């Protein structure tokens, strides 16, 4: 809820965000270096997608997982275009990081362009989520709403994960890992 916070938010989404669907749903999606970007996992991007009503091919697409193959709720894809991502890894942590402000970042055509600030950030860690078990998970209290997928959390001068699911009061993200990024 504050300031800083806000204004790291706002830039980083002006320079690296767009609004995606796939035949699953509409997604806030971040480019993060070069032409790869990520998705939550349940968006299931196909051969192509759809960014900002433009059909955008699919050139890799990288379902994440740990060393022992536990699902991390993420999707990291490489676009088919010219135009490359402003390189925000040095905005991403090494490991989980706990912050006492942060802000979520959507926009989509039913959240255009809104900011959310969701308070403190707790490194959650494991989470059985419909029903696959899944780790790395953030956790923040905030009245959540549909249609919130992908959504960039960030703290002052840091992408700290993208939201992956939600109900009630209680949202969750995907821990958005510096190393993910390597190569």
């Amino acid at each position: 809820m504050k300031g800083p916070a806000f204004e790291f938010a706002v830039a980083m989404m002006k320079r690296n965000a767009s609004t995606v669907k796939t035949e699953y749903g509409e997604f806030t999606m971040l480019g993060i270096y070069d032409r790869w970007a990520v998705l939550p996992r349940h968006a299931k991007p196909g051969p192509t997608i759809l960014m900002n009503d433009q059909e955008v091919g699919v050139l890799d697409a990288k379902e994440l997982v740990d060393k022992d193959g536990t699902n991390l709720e993420l999707t990291l894809l490489k676009l088919n275009r010219n135009e490359k991502f402003r390189d925000i890894r040095g905005f991403l942590a090494r490991e989980e990081v706990e912050v006492n402000e942060a802000v979520l970042a959507i926009n989509t055509s039913k959240f255009p362009n809104m900011y959310i600030p969701v308070g403190q950030v707790t490194d959650y860690g494991f989470l059985n989520l419909g029903g696959t078990p899944t780790k790395r998970m953030l956790v923040y209290n905030f009245p959540t709403r549909a249609g919130q997928c992908g959504g960039v959390l960030m703290s002052t001068g840091k992408v700290l994960g993208i939201h992956v699911g939600g109900n009630g009061h209680q949202g969750f993200s995907a821990a958005l890992l510096r190393h993910y990024f390597n190569e």
